[PDB]
C-alpha cells in the first residue's frame, strides 16, 4: 500500500490531541489521530476542566455534549475539610450546583466536571474516522518538506507508512518523541508519588445530603491527610493520597476508604493504582517538522485542572499556527512563536502544619477547635483556591508577535474580553477563525487595514460594534483579535504602516 498522506499527523489520542484535532477539524486542516491503546478508560485521570478549555471546546463545538455528560446539575460543587466523610466539618467552602450557581461575569463558559470515562468517547466521536486507535507510531523519519512516520496497526500487525507535512507529538509526559528528538526536561522538582483508588459507593450520595461535595480534604491524623473527589456525582469516587517519606506502610485499599467515611455503607474498590508525577518542562517545543503539546511539552501541576486546561491552551495555540503555515499566509518564523508564547506559560507556573488535638471530638470543645483550624485555612487563601479567574483568564503574551502598548482586559497579548452581543452569542463567538478588527463607533482607515490583510492572504473580517459598553471594556475605539482570541494590537488610531502591522502579527517580521 503507497504512503498515506494528511497535512498532521497527531501522535497520542490523549485530552490535549484530541484538542488539537478539533482545533485542526474547526480550522479544515487535514490530520490523523494515531492512538495505541483501544481509546477506553479503566480509571479516570482528569475530569475538571477550567473556563477556558470550555470555551475552547465551545469553539470547537462540544462544550454542549461535555457539560451534558452526567455530572448531576443537582450535586453540589462545595471542597470541603472533614474530619471524615459523613463526620464533624472543620470547613467548607459554598459552590452551589451547576443548576443554580450564578451565571459568571467573566465568561460565556463556567467551568465543568467531565470524568475521564465520559470525555473520552465524546472528543473521539468529535473526531471522528480522523482518530485511528490500536495504531502505534513505531518510528519517525524527517525529510525536507515532510515527516515520514511508521505506524503499526496492533490488530493486523500490518505495517503503514504516513507522510505528513508536521507531526505533533501529544504523547504524554514520558513522551517517547521528546526523547528520540534528543531535547532534554530536566525535573523541575521532586517526583510526587501519588496512590489513587477509585472507588464506588452507590448510596454515600444518599446518606451525604446537602452535606456532599465535589471536593473532600480528610483530616484524619497528622499523618494521614488526602483528597476524596465526587467523579460522576452518581457513585463514584477517588481517593488519592500521597506516598511520600511519612508513609511508612501500606494499608488496605478498602480499610483507607472505609476509614475516610464515617458511614456504614457499601464500598467496591476497582481500581488502586500509582501516578509518578514530575514537572518538567521541554527545552524546546519542536524540532524541525515535529512538534511537542501537551505533557510532552510541560507536565505541570494538577491543581485546578492547570496542567490540563494548559494543555489544550497550547494545542489551540499551536492548531492556530500550524494552519496558518499551510495556508500560506504565515510568516516563517509564526512556527516559532509557539515555543515563544507557550514556554514561558509553563515555566511561570512552576516557579508557582500538624493537627490539634481533640479535633475529632464530639463535645462544644471539639467544635470550636474545628473553628479555630478553619480561620488558619481561610486566611491562608484557601478559598481563593476555587475563585481565581486570574489562572484560567489572565495570561497575556509579550512576544515577537503582539504589539505592545485579575479584571478582563484587552490589553495585546491578552485574552480578548467576554460580553453577550446576543443573548446566545458572545464577543468570543467572532474569534477562532482569522484575525478580527472590533471597532467601537468610527470605521474610518478599516477598509485600508482590510486591503492590507488581503495583499498578505492573511484572513481577516472586521466588525462594527455599537455597544457602548463593549467599548468601556476594550477601552480603545480599534481592537485587532488573533485567530486564538488574544488581541494582537489596539488603540483609537490604526497605525500609519499597515503592512509593517500585518508582518508583525503573521510571525514574517
Ligand atoms: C497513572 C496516571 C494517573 C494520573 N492521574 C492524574 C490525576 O489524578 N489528575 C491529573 O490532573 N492528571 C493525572 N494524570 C495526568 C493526565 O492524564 C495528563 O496530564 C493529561 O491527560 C495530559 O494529557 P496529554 O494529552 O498531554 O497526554 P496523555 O493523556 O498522557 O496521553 C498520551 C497518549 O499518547 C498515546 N501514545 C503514546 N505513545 C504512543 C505511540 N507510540 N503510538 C500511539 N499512541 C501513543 C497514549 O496511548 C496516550 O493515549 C495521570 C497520568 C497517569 C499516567
Ligand atoms: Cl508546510
Amino acid at each position: 500500500n503507497a504512503p498515506i498522506e494528511t497535512d498532521v499527523l497527531i501522535l497520542g489520542g490523549g485530552p490535549v490531541g484530541m484538542a488539537l484535532a478539533l482545533d485542526l477539524a474547526h480550522r479544515q486542516v487535514g490530520h490523523l489521530v494515531v492512538e495505541q491503546t483501544d481509546g477506553t478508560i479503566t480509571h479516570p485521570r482528569v475530569g475538571t476542566i477550567g473556563p477556558r478549555s470550555m470555551e475552547l471546546f465551545r469553539r470547537w463545538g462540544v462544550a454542549k455534549q461535555i457539560r451534558t455528560a452526567g455530572w448531576p446539575g443537582d450535586h453540589p460543587l462545595d471542597a470541603a475539610w472533614v474530619t471524615r466523610v459523613g463526620g464533624h466539618e472543620v470547613y467548607r467552602i459554598p459552590l452551589g450546583t451547576a443548576d443554580t450557581r450564578a451565571t459568571p461575569e467573566h465568561t460565556p463558559e463556567p467551568d465543568a466536571i467531565c470524568p475521564q470515562h465520559w470525555l473520552a468517547p465524546l472528543l473521539a466521536e468529535a473526531v471522528g474516522e480522523r482518530l485511528r486507535t490500536r495504531s502505534r507510531l513505531d518510528s519517525f523519519e524527517q525529510r525536507d518538506d515532510h515527516v515520514r512516520a511508521t505506524i503499526t496497526d496492533l490488530r493486523t500487525g500490518a505495517t503503514r507508512a504516513v507522510h505528513a507535512r508536521y507531526l505533533v507529538a501529544c504523547d504524554g509526559a514520558s513522551s517517547p518523541t521528546r526523547k528520540a528528538l534528543g531535547i532534554d526536561a530536566p525535573p523541575r522538582h521532586r517526583t510526587q508519588v501519588f496512590r489513587n483508588i477509585l472507588f464506588r459507593a452507590p448510596e454515600l450520595r444518599s446518606l451525604l445530603g446537602e452535606r456532599a461535595a465535589l471536593f473532600f480534604f480528610l483530616m484524619l491524623s497528622s499523618s494521614l491527610r488526602f483528597p476524596l473527589r465526587a467523579l460522576d456525582g452518581r457513585g463514584l469516587y477517588r481517593l488519592t493520597v500521597g506516598v511520600d517519606d511519612a508513609s511508612k506502610s501500606t494499608m488496605d485499599s478498602f480499610e483507607l476508604v472505609r476509614r475516610a467515611v464515617a458511614f456504614d455503607t457499601e464500598i467496591e474498590v476497582l481500581s488502586d493504582s500509582e501516578w509518578h508525577l514530575t514537572h518538567r518542562v521541554a527545552d524546546s517545543f519542536s524540532a524541525g517538522r515535529v512538534f511537542l503539546t501537551g505533557d510532552a511539552a510541560h507536565t505541570l501541576s494538577p491543581s485546578g485542572g492547570f496542567g490540563m486546561n494548559t494543555g489544550i491552551g497550547s494545542a489551540a495555540d499551536l492548531g492556530w499556527k500550524l494552519a496558518a503555515t499551510l495556508r500560506g499566509w504565515a510568516g516563517p518564523g509564526l512556527l516559532a512563536t509557539y515555543e515563544e508564547e507557550r514556554r514561558p506559560v509553563a515555566i511561570t507556573s512552576l516557579e508557582e502544619r500538624e493537627l490539634p488535638p481533640g479535633l475529632h471530638d464530639d463535645g462544644p470543645r471539639g467544635e470550636r477547635i474545628r473553628a479555630a483550624v478553619a480561620e488558619k485555612l481561610e486566611r491562608s487563601g484557601a478559598r481563593r483556591e476555587f475563585d481565581a479567574p486570574g489562572i484560567h483568564f489572565g495570561h497575556t503574551y509579550r512576544s515577537s508577535i503582539v504589539c505592545g502598548e485579575w479584571r478582563p482586559s484587552a490589553r495585546p497579548g491578552a485574552r480578548a474580553p467576554h460580553a453577550w452581543l446576543t443573548p446566545t452569542t458572545s464577543t468570543l463567538d467572532l474569534f477562532g477563525r482569522g484575525f478580527v478588527l472590533l471597532s467601537f463607533g468610527t470605521t474610518d482607515g478599516v477598509e485600508a487595514v482590510t486591503r492590507a490583510f488581503a495583499d498578505r492572504h492573511v484572513p481577516l473580517e472586521t466588525v462594527t460594534c455599537h455597544a457602548p459598553e463593549i467599548h468601556a471594556l476594550y477601552e480603545r475605539a480599534h481592537v485587532l483579535v488573533r485567530p486564538d482570541g488574544h488581541v494582537a494590537w489596539r488603540g483609537d488610531h490604526l497605525p500609519a504602516e499597515l503592512g509593517g502591522l500585518v508582518d508583525k502579527v503573521r510571525g514574517a517580521a
